[PDB]
């Protein structure tokens, strides 16, 4: 809508206190004209029709629990823009300052998130399995990447190339969760789900084995479940990712690890330049190695580091 950039504050899903960007015209919407074509968020009202109201407060003032998914849809997707802008130099998911928005209250008892090929979602979900899905950075950002996903490689979300657009959403939605430096870790969706079990996740990029998910190639999943497995598969490329950034030695095969800022530079390259809407495993081995020797050089230990990674996560 027209109207004025204002700076409201209000509480998010875990009960912490941030200040967001509104804009005020008669009422204070969430809506941030600070980043790009704007950052626009609305309330779905627990029905399913999309994207439903753009969320309007008399007061700017954001504390009354059902406020709570809003702050946090509203600013995570403020830090997930910031991260793309200053790290990467792409100003929004399609880099040309694309609007980004979101929904929240989806449906009732909803425990999912997603992109929907225009805007994201988000469930509150039913209070036992998750609590409302925006109050995760990484799942935020998981979600904004996927849009990142559909205007570049353009990865199809089934089987192997599946599996790769969700590791790349992993990945990302981790760096950003790092980047904003808040209880990091290698783990995803650890801020929302089940609040009635300390230290358990959805998925580990660290051990995907600890939630069943495979590690090597040799146990991928290869039935017709979840789109062929892609949020199962994604383990072998999200412990290929993790191990290209710590190091470390898995199934015999060492490697050295070169940070998360060259891990994020590789996967970045390796999404806009050399991916495409069919890649599978061993092609996102070889668009890794190629991104690494483009910024790196073809001797670097970063090269060399991409190759033991996906050794080590059987890719070849
Ligand atoms: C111009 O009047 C309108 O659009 C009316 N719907 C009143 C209204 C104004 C601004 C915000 C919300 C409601
Ligand atoms: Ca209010
Ligand atoms: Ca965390
Ligand atoms: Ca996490
Ligand atoms: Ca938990
Ligand atoms: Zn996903």
């Amino acid at each position: 809508i027209t109207g004025t950039s204002t700076v409201g504050v209000g509480r998010g899903v875990l009960g912490d206190q941030k200040n967001i960007n509104t804009t005020y015209s008669t009422y204070y919407y969430l809506q941030d004209n600070t980043r790009g074509n704007g950052i626009f968020t609305y309330d779905a009202k627990y029905r399913t029709t999309l994207p439903g109201s753009l969320w309007a407060d008399a007061d700017n003032q954001f504390f009354a629990s059902y406020d709570a998914p809003a702050v946090d849809a509203h600013y995570y997707a403020g830090v997930t823009y910031d991260y793309y802008k200053n790290v990467h130099n792409r100003l929004s998911y399609d880099g040309n300052n694309a609007a980004i928005r979101s929904s929240v209250h989806y449906s009732q008892g909803y425990n999912n998130a997603f992109w929907n090929g225009s805007q994201m979602v988000y469930g509150d979900g039913d209070g036992q399995t998750f609590i409302p899905l925006s109050g995760g950075i990484d799942v935020v950002a998981h979600e904004l990447t996927h849009a990142v996903t559909d205007y570049t490689a353009g990865l199809i979300y089934q089987n192997e190339s599946g599996a790769i657009n969700e590791a790349i959403s992993d990945i990302f939605g981790t760096l950003v969760e790092f980047y904003a430096n808040k209880n990091p870790d290698w783990e995803i969706g650890e801020d929302v789900y089940t609040p009635g079990i300390s230290g358990d996740s959805l998925r580990s990029m660290s051990d995907p084995a600890k939630y069943g998910d495979p590690d090597h190639y040799s146990k991928r999943y290869t039935g017709t479940q979840d789109n062929g497995g892609v949020h199962i598969n994604s383990g072998i490329i999200n412990k290929a990712a993790y191990l290209i950034s710590q190091g470390g030695t898995h199934y015999g095969v060492s490697v050295v690890g070169i940070g998360r800022d060259k891990l994020g530079k590789i996967f970045y390259r390796a999404l806009t330049q050399y991916l495409t809407p069919t890649s599978n495993f061993s092609q996102l081995r070889a668009a890794a190695v190629q991104s690494a020797t483009d910024l790196y050089g073809s001797t670097s230990q970063e090269v060399a580091s991409v190759k033991q990674a996906f050794d080590a996560v059987g890719v070849k």
